[PDB]
């Protein structure tokens, strides 16, 4: 009946998982390729190539949603460099849903199905923080490294799918 009341935008100290997500989308070999990833600072938890023509923004929602599903029952800090996915998760998604805009034939809202899946996935972690950090950071901080890891993994997945066919 609504969205997740305890969803926070700052890291929680006691988290089981601190994960970084990224979606990427680019033209490779005459086609729009996309990838989505979930990583720690140092290791890839999950990464996938997504369907041809997937946008960066859709990929970012898909990565975030996957982090939520994987962290079911656990305390999760997840980072995203997408203002779009951050805002969708925290604010826009639930408004669009309550207005009936997600299940409508209106194509005025992009990524309707991913947003609905994200909204459902928000309830899975025991505790949840979805944190925005600027991407493509030159910083040496953990978050800068986690985001570069996630960007790398997402891009690697999309590219690997291309050359594996």
């Amino acid at each position: 009946h609504g969205t997740r009341p305890d969803l926070t935008d700052q890291p929680i100290p006691d988290a089981d998982y601190t994960w970084y997500t990224d979606g990427s989308s680019f033209l490779q070999e005459g086609q729009r390729r996309a990838g989505a990833a979930v990583t720690t600072e140092t290791e890839v938890i999950w990464a996938r190539a997504l369907p041809a023509g997937t946008s960066a923004q859709r990929a970012e929602l898909i990565a975030l949603t996957q982090a939520l599903k994987m962290a079911e029952g656990k305390k999760l800090n997840v980072y995203t460099d997408s203002r779009y996915a951050f805002a969708t998760a925290h604010v826009h998604g639930e408004i669009y849903r309550r207005r009936g805009l997600l299940t409508s034939e209106g194509r005025e809202i992009k990524n309707k199905n991913e947003i609905l899946a994200l909204l459902k996935a928000l309830f899975l972690p025991k505790r949840l923080s979805i944190i925005h950090c600027p991407g493509h950071q030159k910083g040496n901080s953990a978050e800068a490294r986690g985001n570069r890891m996630a960007d790398q993994a997402a891009r690697e997945a999309a590219m690997k799918a291309v050359l594996e066919t």
